[PDB]
């Protein structure tokens, strides 16, 4: 392993091959930021290898950040693959990276977890300090010389956090490597297996050198402990375009691959599909063989369905932008994926993840409701609904890129879809002058004017069975079965709904 | 300020007046289960108190506190301390005297300094965990305890925090004769020197009874001695009448309904709840603006629009109260605080109170845009019929809430039974089946459509005669839509039965668990 040489001027210290540092100091001393600016987030001046910063040197250094970033459906081994694949050089094989990550698996003592989903506290899995060595593991697969971690034996008990020590400083005494933490409360062992230790206070330095050192130094000062104490307690205290083609298409296919559990989990809750099933029951139980002289009764189904399959994959998808937000942004930094990539394999798995339940749905109702039979029909229906499934999923997906709040984008979206759903043509026909123009960008008449075609057509067949060729009273059921746009202005403007909806959505998650 | 003596065999030891004795052991050991022991809460061997049985009259003077701190957020610290003083204090002292014994309590504690400052919690900012854990060792020296037995005060602190709460800890077992009874999950250096009696537990076993500076000398009398400079306890851890009656319940009900105030107009007046009315109220009143009665169909659309509106949102709204309260609610119950029947109560009355003002203003302002039946007889009594429906879901979901003790679950099976309510409310179909025509007479929907249409039409010869309708299966289907299949006074009659009944079933739910 190559050696790394670390020099800071304005604090300042050695920091050498071989040695395992670790910075002291108290609960917001300012640990953090000189932990920061040593691997070269920040942007006095730091030397690495007698050099300036570069991205040369940026390649072989680490960060294991203090928060962990895992995908809970996500097996061990499974997760390191994935990031494998993503993260080496695209020249070598598979094969080769797929080696390294099982390398990685077993120099960190995973194996005993390596079958066993990662979880979190929702999801039974791994333990914190697994978490954690797998956190290590992300970083230790383009095999670092300059690891700098951040707070690792946090929130850990005094066993897991000594054995996580024991292995960093083996990765340091056995490797070469320049492994440099910083502990917030270390323990006896913790602090005896040290090797140089940097005392911080208030962004001041106030000691340099050897752990073992320390207490000579502070008691020729004059300053000594007065019993029985740990001296880190002590310290505390005083202180081409194919190849280009093919990298986009590679890293869609395995973000894809990789998104699918999540997938799978956000779409099939046992507390949708139970949803799901009820609505489908209800709508079978009140419509139970209707009549298709019964124009208002089938209107009113429509209508509902509309509304329901409108309002329910639209909400469903304001929460998947705001919540991987960390993970994005972080994967991103490191080179991972681009916004494109991953923009796409989101759009992708959520098209193919949310359209059964709507396809059992019309799959149940239709037969039971005794809607028009046949074979067209019902596949026009379907390809209907499904399409205003998806445009409606697309509003949902832009509002929650816009604003980045999930209770903020809820109420918006639910201020919209009441908007829309207002404007559908079912409950107001005498529309006010002025307030006629909404119903042209709403998904909802497009889809209810789309059904009643689908159903009815023209109209003529049910106007001339019904009765007529009141006055009123028939212009009434015309007006609610005739069209004031045409069956393929519905059809494209629901398209181009779908296409631009997405289209803003990147727009938005580029901004940020 | 009194003596309490304690013994306790089968592990064994003893506590005496004065005495700062500290449970340590490895995070596992069972140091919770002896702390809970000695308490009296637990339910072989004999934990003799004072040389005697534990009793009801000895259980006043111990007192716990627990690791986990259930604060209200938006009460202030002295209010809060008030409110304790007057709950659980004797009824036979004046107010001015609990007022003084929570000020008392407020100053030997220290939290002088954050008196007039809202708790909160990680949502509403407020206090710091230090002032939360001194207001929740408050909470029980209010009642004088002379056996402070707590559990893991320190636990999620700051080293310096935790060596203050140490210093205070000590301070009134060495200063008040108290008999103080802890269990720290890893001393610190400073802590551990203050520690008066060390009892070390091992699978439930006590490695070394007595004092803690003792623990030194005789583990290296027994052979095992440390190899470096280290802190003890790390090293210790490494071996391891009617007329009374009815006072005292109304005084708790009119206590308790003040101190919930705050939390009542925090669950109601939520800016995006707020937000969210205003949108309702201005497409209503755009969609319908100077709407016309001779347009049948479309108040009628309006009406039912309303109806789902106010019949949706407050029983949803009202589904999550009881099971976020109920930690509280059973630890205040068990020390005596207040019974099941005044807390649902109180909780009832400021429902009732705080969930009124928002459907109110909606139709005020909704009531002049649209053009509805001008005077002030119709006005009033759609508000009415509005209130008494609000009030009626609202019922049920409450009921719902408190059956099922999981707020997701609620949130799905409420939502399946308004939409069930929804269906069967006479707009969407007419030939119901026949199986199923009796389902419309339990939803709340219905009956509160039916006294809308009723008020805004009648019998509906008005509307028919100026329609003309004074071919026969068209009039046929408006008159379906105004003629109702109930009287005025059945709906009214058993939307009150309802809101009777959902409460009613709410409180027995409630009972079982």
């Amino acid at each position: 392993c190559f050696p790394i040489t670390l020099k800071f001027v304005d604090v300042t210290g050695m920091i050498s091959p071989g040695e395992f540092m670790a910075v002291l100091g108290p609960s917001g001393s300012g640990k953090s930021t000189l932990l920061n600016a040593v691997a070269g987030r920040l942007h006095g001046k730091i030397l690495i290898n007698d050099g300036k910063i570069t991205k040369q040197t940026l390649k072989r250094t680490g960060f294991v950040a203090q928060d962990d970033l895992l995908y809970p459906h996500l097996t061990v081994r499974e997760t390191l693959v994935f990031v494998a694949l993503l993260r080496l050089p695209r020249s070598l094989t598979r094969d080769v990276k797929l080696r390294a990550a099982e390398s990685v698996i077993s120099e960190l003592g995973l194996t005993k977890c390596e079958n066993t989903v990662v979880g979190n506290t929702f999801i039974r899995g791994i333990s914190g300090g697994e978490r954690k060595r797998v956190s290590i593991a992300h970083e230790l697969l383009i095999n670092p010389s300059l690891l700098v971690l951040d707070e690792p034996t946090s929130g850990l008990d005094a066993t897991a956090a000594l054995r996580l020590v024991q292995t960093l400083a083996g990765l340091a005494h056995g490797k070469g490597k320049t492994v440099v933490t910083s502990i917030h409360q270390p323990s006896s062992r913790v602090f005896q297996m040290f090797d140089t230790v940097l005392l911080l206070s208030e962004g001041k330095c106030l000691f340099v050198g050897k752990g073992r050192d320390a207490m000579a130094y502070f008691e020729s000062v004059g300053f000594s402990p007065a019993f029985p104490m740990n001296p880190a307690d002590f310290l505390l205290d005083l202180a081409g375009i194919t190849t280009c083609i093919a990298t986009w298409f590679s890293q869609l296919c395995i973000l894809l691959h990789r998104l699918l559990k999540e997938r799978r989990h956000e779409s099939f809750d046992l507390l949708r599909i139970f949803q799901v099933v009820a609505a489908s029951i209800l709508c079978g139980l009140m419509w139970w063989h209707s009549d298709y002289r019964d124009v208002h009764d089938r209107l009113g189904l429509l209508f509902f369905i509309s509304i329901f399959w409108g309002v329910l994959p639209s909400f469903n998808a304001v929460f998947t932008f705001p919540q991987e937000r960390a993970i994005f942004t972080r994967e991103r930094a490191s080179g991972m994926y681009t916004l494109s990539s991953y923009f796409m394999a989101h759009v992708l798995g959520s098209l193919s993840m949310e359209l059964v339940l709507p396809a059992s749905f019309l799959t149940f109702t239709y037969w039971m409701v005794y809607l028009r039979p046949g074979i067209v029909p019902f596949l026009l229906t379907l390809s209907v609904l499904l399409l205003y499934v998806l445009a409606s999923q697309g509003l949902g997906l832009a509002l929650g890129a816009a604003i980045m709040d999930a209770k903020k984008a809820s109420t918006i979206v639910t201020v919209t879809m009441l908007a829309f759903v207002l404007t559908g043509g079912y409950y107001v026909n005498k529309v006010p002058s002025g307030m006629v123009w909404m119903k042209y960008v709403s998904t909802t008449f497009y889809c209810y004017r789309l059904l009643v075609a689908i159903q009815y057509g023209s109209g003529e067949e049910i106007l001339r069975m019904l009765g007529c060729d009141t006055s009123a009273g028939c212009r009434f059921v015309e007006e609610e079965v005739i069209g004031d746009v045409g069956m393929w202005t519905s059809v494209g403007v629901l398209f181009l709904m779908f296409f631009g909806y997405r289209v803003l959505a990147y727009l938005a998650l580029r901004r940020i």
